[PDB]
């Protein structure tokens, strides 16, 4: 899937992927987004920990926690209460959009 | 594709899908959520004009134009310039979320 | 999914997508190819149970099931046993391809 | 996509890709399988040419040829004239199966 919703982990080893593009919360806790078997970016943080998860909050944060739930890395935009995505796009740009603003109200 | 970005239309007959949804822009103008072959949502507009298509506009508006460029149906969430988003998301909502509050910035 | 591999089932409700193409194993027991909301073909099998599947056998033959496992429908390519796969193609055709030919042998 | 059919070839830097999985018809003429960056699978022919394409032909050959037309490496499965599709499968497999048994003849 390319899409991390608010209230969603991506485990060790879990991804989002587009295309040849795979963003991937890896083992050394480093979360890296690759184009094929190039790193295009990354949080630079392998070895500060060991089996991190990715959390996209609630408040717009999207943070790396170590098994302790210390943070090891977040994207600082935490703030107003509500539903969030994390998109990696066709673009090659992984992008946090929210709030919601309209919805059919469709939801199962 | 289960994603619209602003500043892109969804021509007569496109679409957007995941799984079995399908957010449609139907060539008699309406708009309609179908699962499978039953419809969910409809914006009601059909046979109101030809030939619409569906425009996730930078203001946050999403609107549905006939040909002559005149608004049949709109979301009225137009308001804050910016990068928005329409998903037909995995739990069969279809929402608009913006703007963009965090970026990795490696769009080509 | 757009792929049934050999081996594999598609229960009732389940179904291989692809665009606004869905082959699904209704309730009814009707096999339906659906392009949005149209009928694009059927077993014509609706009513004479409830509650099949579908199975992509070892033998190249495309089963439909009721619970009583007696086949309701069958494509009648059943013969050399090996490995199978019933596609929804990009271009609307569903296909049955067999046996493999050849294969890098990464599978995990 | 992933799925590559008789007919059709992968230019350079066209690949199929799964998930993680990524199989991609190189610029240096390898033809490697990705796993993330890990290289799981290749025909080891890089260096050897450049811009390289692959052609899945009709009669069940895979063909990496250079910009001359001589075949760099080939799957040596040619044979019989038909239908024949190569699948990066959910297994991490990239198979060749061939040829059709069936279709439901709904092709546009
Ligand atoms: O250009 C972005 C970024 O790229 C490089 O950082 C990404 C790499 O960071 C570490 O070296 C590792 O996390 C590495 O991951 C690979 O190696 C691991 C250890 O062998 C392995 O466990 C993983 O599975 C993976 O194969 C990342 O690829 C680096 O150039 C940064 O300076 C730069 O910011
Ligand atoms: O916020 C007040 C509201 O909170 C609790 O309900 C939460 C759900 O409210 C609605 O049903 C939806 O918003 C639902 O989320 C769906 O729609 C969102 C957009 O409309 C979308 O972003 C989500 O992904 C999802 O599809 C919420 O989950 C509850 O306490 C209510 O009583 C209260 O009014
Ligand atoms: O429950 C949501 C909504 O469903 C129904 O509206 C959707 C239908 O609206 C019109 O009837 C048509 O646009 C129809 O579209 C089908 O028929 C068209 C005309 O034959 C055809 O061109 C299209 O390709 C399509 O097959 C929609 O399906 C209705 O029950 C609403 O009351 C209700 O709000
Ligand atoms: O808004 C001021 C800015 O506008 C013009 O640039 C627009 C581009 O700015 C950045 O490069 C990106 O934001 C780019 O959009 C990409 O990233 C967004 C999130 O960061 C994302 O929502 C988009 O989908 C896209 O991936 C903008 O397109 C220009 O006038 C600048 O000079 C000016 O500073
Ligand atoms: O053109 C192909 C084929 O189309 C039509 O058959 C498909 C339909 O067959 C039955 O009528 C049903 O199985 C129907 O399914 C719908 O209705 C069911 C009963 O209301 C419901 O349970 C299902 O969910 C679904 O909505 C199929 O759509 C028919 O014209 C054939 O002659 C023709 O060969
Ligand atoms: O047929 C003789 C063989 O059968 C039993 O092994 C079956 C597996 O054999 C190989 O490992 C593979 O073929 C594997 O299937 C994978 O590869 C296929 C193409 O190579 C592909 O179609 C499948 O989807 C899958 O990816 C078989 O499952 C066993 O009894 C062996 O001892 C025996 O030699
Ligand atoms: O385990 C399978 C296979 O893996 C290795 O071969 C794959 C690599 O082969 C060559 O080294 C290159 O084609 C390489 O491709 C990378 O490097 C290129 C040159 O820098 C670059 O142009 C490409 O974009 C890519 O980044 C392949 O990755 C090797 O261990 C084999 O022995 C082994 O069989
Ligand atoms: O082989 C004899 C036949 O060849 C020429 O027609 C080729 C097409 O024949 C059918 O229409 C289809 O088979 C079509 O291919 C579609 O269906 C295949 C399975 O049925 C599938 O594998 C393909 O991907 C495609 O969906 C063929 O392309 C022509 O000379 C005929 O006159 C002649 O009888
Ligand atoms: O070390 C990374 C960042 O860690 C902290 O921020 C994470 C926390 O931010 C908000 O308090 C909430 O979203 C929490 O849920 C989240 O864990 C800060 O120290 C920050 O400065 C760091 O950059
Ligand atoms: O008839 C549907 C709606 O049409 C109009 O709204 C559409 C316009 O809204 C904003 O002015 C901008 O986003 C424009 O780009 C867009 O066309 C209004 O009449 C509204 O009330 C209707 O609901
Ligand atoms: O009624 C549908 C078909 O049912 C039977 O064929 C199904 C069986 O075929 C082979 O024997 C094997 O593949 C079995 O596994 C499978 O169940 C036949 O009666 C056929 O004529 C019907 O068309
Ligand atoms: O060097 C790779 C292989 O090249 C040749 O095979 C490719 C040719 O095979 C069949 O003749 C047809 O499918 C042709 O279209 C295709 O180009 C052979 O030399 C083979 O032995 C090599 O392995």
């Amino acid at each position: 899937d390319n899409i991390l919703y608010s209230g969603e982990t991506l485990s060790t080893g879990e991804f989002l992927n587009y295309g040849s593009f795979v963003f991937i919360m890896q083992e050394d806790c480093n979360l890296v987004l690759y184009d094929v078997d190039k790193p295009i970016w990354a949080t630079n943080t392998g070895g500060l920990s060991r089996s991190c998860f990715l959390s996209m909050q609630t408040d717009g944060n999207l943070v790396v926690y170590n098994p302790s739930n210390k943070p090891i890395w977040a994207s600082n935009t935490g703030g107003q209460n509500g539903n969030y995505v994390c998109i990696l796009q066709k673009d090659r740009n992984v992008v946090i959009y929210g709030t919601d603003r309209w919805a059919t109200g469709t939801h199962t």
